[PDB]
């Protein structure tokens, strides 16, 4: 079961970098569509869509495999945030296939605030992951 | 060998932490950039000073790992992590410069430098813990 460990702790850290790759990648598709890159804006957005099907795909794997009951709660709440996250850069893509600033600016905030409470919340299921091994 | 065990760990976490804030360091700047370009001019400024407040955590925590990567397994793993990462910082710089005087041009090279480095700093990442990893193990097998 400590195999089950690495397996989680690769799950949790590819799925939170990989989420956060799926911003960046909108964001910077934005910004190339304001420069007239439209090519290059459109492998933005497929990495952005590829990268929040896989970091999804991850963190599903891990509440599934996160049954102990010291992280049964956490573990939620990790799925219930990122789920916000992801709906927040989802947010982003429209308002990046709208080409419209103001849009980009309402979700990005909710965007922002998820991202920095995943970055604590991993740091806690880091920590409970480690006494539990 | 729970302390050799328990080193192992803190260095695997240090590195999964920097490469996190690393990445929100890049795409805050290029968020704050489209914020400023729709005229949130506050928006824009707090997520320049979060851009530099992350990257420079991440750069403690590199420094961090290096100094405590002693085995050859992993030093030099390591050290180019280090270089890499000063480059990424630049050009990370370079992008919240480009933001800071509102210039498309200036962002778009330093953007494709920032992306450049941070593709070879994911693979060291994952060297390094791939590596790390394997110590534990190798110390489990001692055991
Ligand atoms: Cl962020």
């Amino acid at each position: 079961e400590l195999d089950q460990t690495a397996h989680q702790s690769d799950r949790l850290n590819n799925a939170l970098l990989m989420a956060i790759r799926s911003s960046a990648n909108v964001s910077s598709g934005f910004i190339e569509q304001l420069g007239g890159h439209d090519e290059s804006a459109g492998k933005r957005m497929a990495l952005s869509v590829e990268l929040n099907n896989k970091s999804q795909a991850l963190v599903d794997e891990f509440v599934e495999n996160a049954r102990e009951p010291a992280l049964r709660g956490l573990a939620t709440e990790l799925q219930a945030t990122f789920a916000e996250y992801a709906k927040a850069v989802a947010g982003q893509r429209e308002a990046t296939r709208q080409r419209s600033l103001e849009q980009y600016f309402k979700v990005n905030s909710d965007a922002g605030n998820a991202m920095g409470r995943l970055q604590t919340l991993r740091q806690q299921l880091v920590t409970t992951l480690s006494e539990r091994g």
